[PDB]
């Protein structure tokens, strides 16, 4: 069952085997991935988080955000630790209490302390449109229509040696899948369908780093949302998907009645389905419970391109139909040296007092506050415009934005920006050496929103920077409830600070 939009969520720490090897994880009611939350367009969620977390191998701390919920007048419940609120000690408790308007789409929930979302802690966060224009499209949506793609790792987070490469151990698609090494057999998940009908399957990356090779063996995917914002209908046969993204696709039940097999390659790891990696099964009712025996083609033949997407709404592009015409427009030096990312020569390290707490306490440029050179003031009631060019180590980078979606006026791999009808979205992979992927927002919510890779391994590397978007206002738009003042003293008491 799905749960919320009022709900405890009790972060525990347990033994699980998604694919076959036991580990211990963080997780969320339970389970990997965590359970669905989910409500209508406008609700109010109430989710009291309740540490209960005893292993310090994958810190007994831990602070949750809601990827891709705009949190308007509501930073102070965003999560990401040490930018909106010190993290939740183990043993108390948290409610995080916000509203979700003018929203619809699909979410997900994360840590955002460290790397922990890595150990587990990572589940899907849908809000339903009773009035969807898109809705005529399909006939079944709901929890059985969520398919998450998930990195998992054998070391521990925390674990991950320093100066080894990381990589993962399995792919798993909704929560199952075989590893990438000492292969065993162990349960694949099974996406069942009835012939002739038609789903909104909702598709989350909840990786912590690779993006994958998405596609469903002799079936086709019609884009209609891409994180969060409806799109005009787009045919595709793969969808390459970063870290952090969502798309919705309308699957078409009109292959013969039998099994298919889902694929999810990673772009590091294990290369293949060998043993049944990378893999999960669609199938039709009626069919013999056996694997499929379809192949992918060699070559697909309508892969998603980003500049093919369009929003199904009038979105247009804020500001002027030029390079730099915006009220602010910025261009970020994104590099990668000796182990650490940094941002126009800045390396992200979390300061001792969340940037929220420093504002509120009359921190009032940017140059007042901590990190020193990684908190960039925005002006209200502006267009921004924020390059990317990408050529840092490690990439594509899926560069995120808290408090926001974006206009995405140029792509990976194609130097041509669209200043007309781009598709909106919050991760964007800014692509390879000599690209100038750049996005535009307006400044209309007051507060410090975290600009970063999503690549975990990245952001905790330091690949990160904090927009205090309308200082001035921070105050006034965010009034924040006695718990959350609360949460820093007992943070600091705690770790002897
Ligand atoms: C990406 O686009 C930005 C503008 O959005 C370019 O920024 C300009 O950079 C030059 C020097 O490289 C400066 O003289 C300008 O002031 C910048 N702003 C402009 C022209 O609007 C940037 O060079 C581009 N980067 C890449 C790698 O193509
Ligand atoms: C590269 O990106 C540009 C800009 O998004 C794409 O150009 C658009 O192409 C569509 C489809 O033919 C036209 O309707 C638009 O008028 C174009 N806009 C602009 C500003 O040129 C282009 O298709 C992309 N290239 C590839 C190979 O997909
Ligand atoms: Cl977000
Ligand atoms: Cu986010
Ligand atoms: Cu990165
Ligand atoms: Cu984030």
């Amino acid at each position: 069952a799905q749960i919320g939009p009022v709900t405890d969520l009790h972060i525990t720490n347990a033994n699980i085997s998604p694919d076959g090897f036991s580990r211990p994880a963080v997780l969320a009611g339970g389970t990997f991935p965590g359970p669905t939350i989910a409500g209508n367009t406008g609700d109010n969620f109430q989710i009291t988080v309740f540490n209960d977390l005893t292993d310090p191998s994958m810190l007994t701390d831990t602070s949750i955000h809601w990827h891709g919920l705009f949190q308007k007048g509501t930073n102070w419940a965003d999560g990401p630790a040490f930018v909106t609120q010190c993290p939740i000690i183990t043993g108390q408790s948290f409610d995080y209490n916000f509203n979700v308007p003018g929203q619809a789409g699909t979410f997900w929930y994360h840590s955002h302390l460290s790397t922990q979302y890595c150990d587990g802690l990572r589940g899907p966060f849908v809000v339903y449109d009773p009035n969807d224009p898109n809705a005529s499209l399909y006939d079944v949506d709901d929890d059985t229509t969520i398919i998450t793609l998930a990195d998992w790792y054998h070391t521990l987070a925390q674990q991950e040696p320093i100066g080894a490469a990381i990589t993962a151990d399995a792919t798993l698609i909704n929560g199952l899948g075989r590893s990438f090494t000492n292969t065993t057999a162990s349960p694949l998940s099974v996406i069942t369908v009835q012939s002739g009908k038609r789903y909104r399957m909702r598709l989350v990356s909840i990786s912590c780093d690779p993006n994958y090779l998405f596609s469903i063996d002799g079936h086709d995917m019609t884009i209609i949302e891409v994180d969060g914002v409806n799109s005009q209908q787009l045919t595709v046969d793969q969808i390459q998907i970063f870290a952090a993204q969502r798309y919705s696709f309308v699957l078409n039940a009109n292959q013969p009645v039998g099994n298919y097999w889902i694929r999810a390659q990673p772009n590091s790891g294990g290369q293949g389905f060998d043993g049944g990696i990378n893999s999960a099964i669609l199938r039709y009712e009626g069919a013999t419970v056996e694997d499929p025996t379809t192949t992918a083609p060699t070559t697909f033949s309508n892969p998603l391109v980003e500049t093919d997407l369009h929003p199904l709404a009038d979105l247009g592009v804020p500001g002027q139909p030029f390079r730099g015409g915006a009220d602010d427009p910025l261009v970020l030096n994104l590099a990668f040296a000796n182990g650490r990312f940094s941002i126009d020569g800045v390396s992200f390290v979390p300061p001792t007092v969340p940037v929220l707490l420093q504002i509120l306490s009359g921190a009032q440029n940017a140059q007042d506050l901590l990190p020193a050179g990684s908190v960039i003031s925005l002006p209200s009631n502006s267009v921004i415009e924020v390059a990317l060019p990408a050529g840092a180590a490690g990439g594509p980078h899926p560069f995120h934005l808290h408090g926001h979606n974006f206009a995405v006026v140029q792509s990976a791999n194609n130097a041509t920006p669209n200043y007309v009808n781009p598709i909106w979205r919050d991760t964007v992979s800014i692509g390879g050496t000599g690209d100038n992927v750049t996005i535009r927002f307006t400044t209309n919510n007051p507060g410090p929103w975290f600009l970063h890779c999503h690549i975990d391994w990245h952001l905790e590397a330091g690949f990160a920077i904090v927009f205090a978007e309308d200082i001035p206002d921070t105050a006034s738009a965010n009034p924040v409830p006695q718990a959350w003042s609360d949460l820093c003293p007992a943070y600091d008491q705690a770790h002897n600070i």
